[PDB]
């Protein structure tokens, strides 16, 4: 009728993990450990924290009913970086360049 749209998402969330975009989608591949990086105030500017990791355990589980949940996650974890982040910081430019990867390849959704 997971759908063929959200084995389309399948496919994306893959290559966003996958080798070739490895250089700049690492940040994005599990939770930000705001302790561990000494970001005190990240969970005071992100109230809904998302990453690669947490989309990838959504899919698995068939939590997503369609492609739209799946791409306001993808779209949520791009949101917090740039809400986060100076906008000059590398973090930002990696951001930019998967989220481009990213809204590309949705926009070929199969109809
Ligand atoms: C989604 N990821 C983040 O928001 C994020 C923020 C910050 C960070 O330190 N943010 C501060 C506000 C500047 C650093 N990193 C890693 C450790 C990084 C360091 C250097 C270059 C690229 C990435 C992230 O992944």
């Amino acid at each position: 009728g997971l759908s063929e749209q959200l084995k389309h998402c399948n496919g994306i969330l893959k290559e966003l993990l996958s080798k070739k975009h490895a250089a700049y989608a690492w940040p994005f591949y599990k939770p930000v450990d705001a302790s561990a990086l000494g970001l005190h105030d990240y969970h005071d500017i992100i109230k809904h924290p998302m990453d690669l990791s947490t989309v990838k355990r959504k899919m698995e589980n068939r939590d997503y009913r369609d492609a739209q949940e799946f791409a306001a996650d993808v779209r949520l974890m791009f949101s917090n970086c740039y809400k986060y982040n100076p906008p000059d910081h590398d973090v930002v430019a990696m951001a930019r360049k998967l989220q481009d990867v990213f809204e590309f390849r949705y926009a070929k959704m199969p109809d």
